[PDB]
């Protein structure tokens, strides 16, 4: 007798005996859960870093187009007063009317009423425009990244998928994909990505390095679903789900020797057996319900918004944070560079 | 629990601005509005955080770069608040379909 | 939008529009023809399009 999680295939019939069915077969797929992440700087996404940049010497940049116009055209300004402004006092203006705060700006000037006449409109529109970007990502923020099915899984944009080469799978995929006659968008869209490479690039050497390569990585692996639903009840860090389809032309069995007799015991037994429920026990003895995890739950389904993760605003904090240590070593020139000859 | 991190922050720099400038006051007279007090310190330091505190007047560079840190934590912190009231608001009136 | 065609076309009642007929059955039954197409139009190229 050979044991194992034998398939029916005609093939190996020629060769040796076989179970009749008592178990149906399926096609499933195992992945990693995806619950509501914790991004520590989703607070600065909405801005590349280089559009930062950009805007960050766009401030100094108008700070010094500012300072030299009372150069050029200075008016008839008050005697003594620094309503001609220094340089840095048209750097400081020039950021505290950016970010909303600050206040009545001096000038007289047409030509520099008609510079802050603009930016002004344009950081107005910056603002709006992160406002509504980061409503737009936190809208888009959604389970729909939960793959469900073959569908999904063929449609998705985030996960690459493979299985085992050479496997009966493989091969499966393959009669859906190569044939002429055959020509489903869904099917065919598996292969391609099974056949990258002459499936070189995704495939995995053995079902439990694909297992694997799911847990500590990104992937997706497709197998025997029977055996992945076991992985799913067993994983004890609820890391994995699975999904999967009812598939036909195959139902699970064993094998015995070439023209073994007792072939002839199986059906009316197993029959017994199903009707009996004690096939259905041995079944829910080996696949119970209430596992470490659930096997096919992945999300969050009722923290539609949910408030903020204090973590995930963390990134945040840092700001104010080092602004503080910045300002620390400031505080102490404040002192010790006059102390290097004590005058005031 | 966030809410509270955020009014400990507030309070935390009404202190730091006021003991920065405990420690480097300017060449004005001591003794009078030309001169810091905490609860000052704390109306401003909350003044301006909600958009209303209008002028400051401290002139010591690391207390201008504390407060070039605090007015963009005011409005990270208020465009975060409107985007993700504006995300409950969406994602209510969609899933609720029992029928 | 289907059921229009490429074909051979002969003069009328050139004898040969019967035998040339019976043999582009043939080939489309084999898969030759399905050998031939893949020669031009190879599905698995080298992007998705």
């Amino acid at each position: 007798i050979g044991i194992s999680a034998l398939t029916i295939t005609p093939d190996r019939e020629n060769v040796v005996d076989f179970t009749t069915r008592y178990m149906d077969y399926s096609v499933g797929v195992l992945l990693r859960r995806a619950e509501k992440t914790v991004d520590m700087f989703a607070c600065l996404a909405p801005f590349d870093l280089s559009l930062w940049a950009c805007i960050a010497g766009t401030v100094l940049l108008v700070g010094l187009l500012v300072y030299l116009l009372n150069w050029l055209n200075p008016p008839r300004l008050q005697m003594g007063s620094m309503t001609s402004t220094t340089l840095y006092n048209s750097m400081w203006f020039v950021y505290g009317s950016f970010v909303q705060q600050g206040g009545e700006v001096p000038y007289t000037t047409l030509a520099t009423r008609m510079m802050m006449g603009a930016w002004w409109l344009f950081a107005l529109i910056v603002i709006s425009s992160y406002t509504a970007n980061l409503a737009a990502f936190l809208t888009i923020t959604r389970i729909e990244s939960s793959i469900q099915s073959l569908q999904d899984l063929s449609k998705q944009t985030e996960i690459p998928y493979g299985t085992v080469l050479d496997s009966a799978v493989y091969e499966h995929v393959r009669m859906k994909g190569l044939n002429p006659f055959e020509r489903d968008s869904m099917y065919s869209q598996m292969w391609r990505m099974i056949n990258r490479s002459n499936g070189s690039e995704n495939n995995v050497l053995e079902s439990q390095a694909g297992i694997q390569k799911v847990k500590y990585g990104n992937y997706a692996f497709v197998w025997d679903a029977a055996v992945l639903e076991y992985v799913a009840i067993n994983d004890p860090d609820c890391s994995f789900y699975t999904i999967g389809n009812t598939v036909a032309d195959r139902g699970y069995g064993i094998a015995l020797q070439h023209g073994s007799p007792y072939r002839d015991v199986f059906s009316q037994r197993i029959l017994e057996l199903q009707q009996n429920g004690d096939m259905d026990i041995l079944k829910h003895k080996w696949w119970p319900k209430n596992g470490q995890c659930d096997l096919y739950s992945s999300v969050d389904t009722k923290q539609k918004g949910g408030a903020l993760d204090i973590k995930s605003f963390a990134g945040v904090f840092c700001i104010l944070a080092a602004g503080i240590v910045l300002s620390c070593f400031i505080a102490m020139l404040e002192t010790w560079w006059n102390k290097r000859k004590g005058s005031r």
